[PDB]
């Protein structure tokens, strides 16, 4: 399975051994970093003018001089052949030799190769990654992990631009970097260089620019110094962000400023790159006209970015064909997925779908934005690439796959099943879903409906649920101990414990369905209860951003089940034994009384989705939004005046919707 799938491929049945002896042909010619590939691959193997010869080079070299008609005429194009005699590795250019040989190891295998005919190119001329994200930026072992994996899977694009980074957004955007980041960037365009990717700096100054010659200069000024850490590609960002800034005349001559004298008068700059302030459809205004005049006024060498109909969407025919009628030139996709700092409580490891796979010519590029979480993200990043190499042949499931057994081959059906029921969003601002556990949701959705109703549920349904639960926790358990790629068990151990929990708390509520004797069923409900309080502490001592705290996993279809299936079982308790049994689905410690839903705990705030009693004497912070009064026993009390009013370090465990208390 060769991903990218190349656009044109011939096999038969023809093993052929990688030979003992070889002859090296085009070696000092060819792409020094496709030959360096070449030769770990040729590693114990001898070299000399006997054996197998081995043709490498670009269109034009004396080595592959013969093939230069198989040779397809587009850029980062090659050609690749391998029989008895010969094999061929010849790129159009010197990226696409590099990519002749990134099918070449695919194609390794055993010592043995396939004998093949290959002629491929990318439908999509750039394809990549913009870290382009809200959160805590990429570490630098991070970002030199993911220029490995990009010229693996023949992404010649990484766009830096850490919404986060001082020195890339206001105001120090004016500063240049320390020496210690300096240092740190000026290693990852070499690492870059080495993988065929184009390091494209952004920077993002509209928030406090003024359109005068000062910050202009100063914007020059830094690109300048970026230029001498070796950086080649630029990109000026105008999203999210209001004033004067969003003149789309002013980014216009800007651009064209930059664009005339800097990107021509310098000898090798490549690809010059900005982001709109209008960078979605519904976030477009049809009474003004900036993107119109974007498209007239900005020279058409420039790109323009692009999320699609909405902030968050996946890109279709007839939107893609809106924008482009109105920046004059095929747009930049910016594709906003798997990035999850609006849902930061939630992993995104599902599969890359939605994306119109006939459209390449419509499109300048196609990045992906992801998660913070960088490795987790090459789930998606590898279906990117393979998508925007070939999307008249993307799979999305087989490549969803192929990217989890690349990325984790030692526990690949583990990372599999985790990923299957942590694809989700949950409800958010942008209104943007994916599918999850759609492998178990019809007998999920029967069981529990039949459950509810006090028919009987289907035997193979149950055990469907019984499988998976316990499927669950081998996973969990498996990934938390895994050792190849520590830097991503890192990033979701969080999510893999509570991902476990889950599991427990599933077998112990089936368990209380089937469940005959009294204290067998009083003991899984205390079990469960304790579950719960488990998956509550995860949830307060984990991922505690500002914004989405917590760990949330197996939301779209999992946890709704065992809560109103442990709900409906208690209900169904309580009516035969009389009980009076609790059937809270989420542990909380405080409670809440009033003439009701339910409390959260976020940080040190407690918040309503009336009276509210903490666990604890606390001193108050503040009441952001009948009486409002404050108590610390509930008999004697204290009012405030409302101006959300202020508490003072006074000792509160009553109220009578935010409270924030102090640690
Ligand atoms: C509604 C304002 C937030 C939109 C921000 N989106 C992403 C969502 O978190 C964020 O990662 C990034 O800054 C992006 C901005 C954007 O869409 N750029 C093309």
């Amino acid at each position: 399975s060769l991903q990218p799938p190349p656009q044109q491929l011939i096999v038969q049945n023809k093993t052929i051994d990688l030979p003992a002896v070889y002859q090296l042909n085009g070696g000092e010619e060819a792409n020094p970093h496709a030959v360096k590939v070449l030769k770990e691959l040729l590693s114990g193997k001898q070299s000399s003018k006997k054996g197998m010869l081995i043709s490498i080079g670009e269109k034009g070299d004396k080595s592959v001089r013969k093939y230069s008609r198989q040779i397809p005429d587009h850029k980062e194009g090659y050609y690749l052949s391998v029989n008895e005699k010969e094999i061929v590795l010849a790129g159009n250019d010197e990226r696409g030799t590099y990519y002749a040989l990134q099918t070449f190891a695919q194609l390794l295998k055993d010592g043995k190769l396939p004998e093949v005919e290959i002629k491929d190119y990318p439908s999509v001329r750039y394809r990549g990654v913009v870290e382009g994200f809200y959160g805590t930026p990429w570490s630098h072992q991070a970002r030199l992990s993911q220029l490995k994996f990009y010229g693996k899977n023949k992404m010649n694009t990484y766009i830096y631009g850490p919404k986060d980074d001082p020195y890339h957004s206001a105001p120090n955007w004016r500063l240049p970097y320390p020496d210690k980041e300096a240092a740190q960037l000026q290693e990852l365009v070499a690492v870059a260089n080495e993988n065929e990717v184009d390091f494209v700096w952004a920077i993002h100054p509209g928030q406090d620019i003024k359109w005068n010659k000062e910050d202009r200069d100063l914007l020059l000024a830094k690109f300048e110094k970026m230029y001498q850490l070796g950086v080649r590609s630029f990109a000026v960002f105008f999203d999210d962000i209001s004033g004067e800034g969003t003149n789309p005349q002013k980014q216009a001559e800007l651009l064209n400023y930059i664009d005339e004298k800097f990107a021509q008068v310098k000898p090798d700059i490549n690809q010059l790159v900005m982001c709109p302030t209008e960078y979605n459809k519904s976030w477009s205004n049809p009474n003004g006209n900036y993107l119109t005049t974007l498209g007239d006024k900005l020279n058409p060498s420039i790109q323009i970015m692009w999320t699609g109909d909405r902030v968050i969407s996946d890109i279709t025919r007839d939107g893609i064909s809106w924008i482009n009628e109105r920046i004059k030139r095929p747009a930049y996709i910016w594709w906003n997925f798997p990035v999850s700092d609006y849902v930061r409580d939630h992993l995104l490891l599902g599969p890359v779908y939605g994306n119109d796979t006939t459209i390449a010519k419509e499109m300048s590029g196609f990045v992906t934005n992801p998660m913070e979480h960088a490795e987790s993200s090459k789930i998606a990043i590898y279906s990117v690439a393979s998508y925007a190499w070939n999307p008249a042949k993307y799979d999305t499931w087989q490549t969803w796959k192929d990217a989890i057994r690349t990325i984790l081959p030692s526990a690949a059906e583990e990372l599999e099943c985790f990923a299957m029921h942590n694809s989700d969003l949950g409800p958010n601002g942008h209104g943007y879903r994916r599918e999850e556990s759609m492998d178990i949701q019809p007998a999920a959705e029967r069981f529990l409906k039949a459950f509810k109703e006090g028919k009987n549920y289907d035997k193979a349904d149950f055990e469907t649920l019984q499988y998976t639960f316990e499927r669950m926790k081998e996973s969990a358990d498996i990934l938390l101990m895994n050792t190849e790629n520590k830097p991503l068990i890192v990033e979701i151990t969080p999510w893999v414990h509570q991902f476990k929990l889950t599991a427990e708390m599933g077998e112990e509520v089936l368990k209380m369905v089937e469940g005959r004797n009294e204290s067998y069923f009083l003991r899984k409900y205390n079990h469960v209860k304790a579950l719960q309080q488990q998956m509550f502490y995860i949830d307060q001592t984990s991922n505690q951003n500002p914004y989405q705290p917590g760990v949330k996993t197996a939301t779209r279809v999992i946890k709704p089940l065992i809560d109103r299936t442990f709900a409906t079982v208690v209900k169904f308790f309580n009516q035969k034994f009389n009980a009076h049994l609790d059937a809270t689905t989420d542990y909380m410690p405080h409670k809440m009384i009033s003439n009701n839903l339910p409390l959260q705990v976020k940080a040190n705030r407690v918040l309503i989705s009336v009276e509210i009693e903490l666990d604890a004497i606390y001193p108050g912070e503040n009441i952001q939004i009948g009486r409002l009064e404050i108590s610390t026993d509930g008999k004697e009390w204290k009012t405030v005046d409302l101006k959300s009013a202020g508490l003072q370090k006074a000792p509160v465990k009553f109220v009578r919707f935010v409270l924030t208390i102090e640690k």
